[PDB]
């Protein structure tokens, strides 16, 4: 039983939405949210940056609107199933994501994932400040928490396996055994070893090991 460790992006992977441009609905600004959310998911801003201004434009938020948006995020077709039988064929699940912990936390604890990497978003009097913080910022974050999930748990890098859709999973890419664009950007597909375009995440499984 030699242990392997898989590692699925959150935003449009594990679940449907793009978890910023739904509280930027609550804020007024979804349009131009998502304009900017795409242009970072397709590589052309770098991503600390893009995510920066992103959250500047939710400044002033209720929490109790955030928690509006994020309550409508739901999990991709298939991804309970998909999840069960990874566990079942002797997988840690983890989830790493540049989106944020208030609402990665939520389905790290609905799905039962073993590890779960996000940013944190700024609150202060019950609102956002407009700032973000986090390790999940650097080109080279995700790369990095797979390298250092996979190291505590003793899993060779070669038995790991990477799912995602948007540049900023490239750096988790490179550090993978396996690497899954499901659904994905361009710039993620070339880069990719299985490109899945049917979404229903149980099209992965018959790749894994
Ligand atoms: F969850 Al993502 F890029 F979609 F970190
Ligand atoms: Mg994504």
């Amino acid at each position: 039983k030699k242990k392997k460790l898989i590692l699925f992006d959150f935003d449009s992977t594990l679940v449907n939405n793009e978890t910023i441009d739904e509280i930027a609905r609550e804020a007024g600004v979804e349009e131009e949210v998502k304009k900017i959310t795409k242009e970072a998911m397709e590589g052309k801003l770098n991503f600390e940056q893009s995510l920066r201004k992103r959250v500047s434009l939710l400044k002033d938020l209720p929490i109790e609107k955030v928690e509006k948006a994020i309550k409508r995020i739901t999990p991709t077709e298939g991804a309970e199933e998909t999840i069960k039988e990874l566990k079942n064929r002797g997988y840690v699940v983890a989830v790493v994501s540049g989106g944020f912990d208030i609402a990665v936390n939520k389905i790290k604890e609905k799905l039962g994932l073993d590890y779960a990497f996000a940013n944190r978003l700024i609150v202060k009097d019950g609102k956002l400040t407009g700032d973000v913080e986090g390790e999940v910022l650097k080109e080279n974050a995700k790369g990095e928490i797979l390298e250092k999930i996979a190291k505590i748990e003793g899993i060779n890098l070669e038995d790991t396996v990477a799912v995602g859709d948007g540049a900023n999973d490239i750096s988790m890419f490179k550090k993978a055994g396996l690497k899954i664009a499901f659904c994905a950007k361009p710039i993620l597909k070339e880069k990719a070893d299985i490109c899945i375009e049917k979404r229903d995440l149980r099209e992965i499984l018959k790749y894994i090991k």
